[PDB]
């Protein structure tokens, strides 16, 4: 309908700036039927933002209703799976929280790293700590990143000591080299007491400065970078474009 | 119009000829588009010549290749690839004086490719006995942030005069001013050199792991499509662009 699509697109952008998510859905729904299948992705995020402000009213069940509408809009949205997970955890339904959250593996494998702080407090309190270490082991070799590698490395330093963990990360750091796991060299720093002990911790600190100063996430549209995760990019105003930085300088 | 139709047909011939490595036929079509007003083709014309000069360099015909390179220089005054290939031609003919001249034109044509000229220039300056001027060129190159290759080159030269310690404090300075895994790797070698006692074994295994990443990581990336490569490809196998592959800058690279 020519100029009418332009007016909707503007209205759609302005309604997100004014954090008017319900109005943003109305405009986005019209664009979906006008041929803009890409706004399907953004409608699910709008239900996620609506649900977020329903959680601030404690109406956790109305929030869960918004998330199911969001899942209806985007089956592949990993954000709805994470938020439905937080709900099932709030209710103590730790089994259903693992059934979602693990949906992220099929939805966006670059975001499985985000479901690991939860799913840990889910396997714990479900009584399945051994099944958890198997999940991490199957996640590290599936290449989830330095996050899963170090969560697994912690479990072993407590089950089998500081010596069997040093030999573990050495093998994994070959298979998947990353500067963060190399920093875990403290394992060598637990020994060695001469002139080189005073030569090795200076090398570690150099690595340590880079581990904390280097950003953790980058937008795939523009170059935006941050230490935490954003669903909406504060530079190009896109959705689902910020993923963890994969590489030596990252995870 | 009738001219816009003919332009579109030349572009189709130029595409088919690039794709078949028919550089001679590609130059003919490209020269026609230049006549019509598409001057940006002169960039593709110089690469077409450099592909031909690469054919003649494979038959030890340095005079035929240098003739083609002069034609490429005439099409593209700014092609840094021409300057480098004329360095290889002068150097095989023993003309090390002229080799420095064309290789150094890269500083103007494409500052991101100067690191690709350092090893031949180091060879040109030792053959002329101008090893002291090479050091001055390198200090200027390190300060203009040419890369870890220049930083490491200057660090061997700084050892050939004042040894360790003196070269180390320079590297630790450059490492802080410009962190790279590669320079970090060299800093590790300075810390075990003249420093055995079961901690060297701890450091030596860490230095190997770093060096294992230095020898095996790709150093080049296409700026247009992000394709990475171990060699400097002038024609990007992925997106087929010309002179988009540059050395990877950063921690992962120079
Ligand atoms: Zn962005
Ligand atoms: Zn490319």
């Amino acid at each position: 309908t020519e100029f009418r699509v332009g007016a909707l697109q503007q209205l759609l952008q302005i309604y997100q700036l004014t954090s008017d998510w319900q109005k943003a859905i109305e405009v986005a729904e019209r664009l979906v039927k006008l041929g803009k299948d890409k706004q399907r992705i953004e409608i699910a995020h709008f239900y996620c933002e609506l649900a977020l402000q329903q959680m601030g009213n404690d109406d956790m069940d109305r929030a869960m209703a918004l998330l199911k509408k969001g899942a209806a809009a985007d089956k592949n949205s990993a954000r709805v799976s994470i938020m439905m997970g937080r709900v099932y955890m709030a209710r103590g339904d730790y089994a259903k929280a693992v059934e979602s959250l693990q949906r992220v593996i099929v939805q966006d494998k670059e975001l499985v790293s985000e479901t690991l702080e939860m799913l840990q407090t889910c396997y714990q309190q479900l009584g399945k700590n051994a099944e958890w270490a198997e999940f991490l082991r199957r996640a590290v070799e599936e290449n989830t990143g330095a996050g899963a590698e170090l969560m697994l490395a912690d479990i072993l330093e407590a089950r089998e000591g500081s010596d069997a963990a040093q030999v573990y990360i050495t093998r994994q750091l070959q298979r998947h080299p990353t500067m963060r796991v190399f920093h875990k060299l403290m394992d060598y720093h637990l020994n060695e007491a001469g002139r080189a002990k005073e030569s090795l911790m200076v090398l570690r600190d150099m690595v340590g400065e880079q581990v904390r100063s280097k950003p953790r996430y980058r937008c795939q549209k523009c170059g935006f970078t941050a230490y935490t995760l954003y669903w909406h990019c504060p530079s190009c105003r896109a959705w689902s474009t910020i993923k963890p930085i994969r590489g030596l300088d990252g995870q």
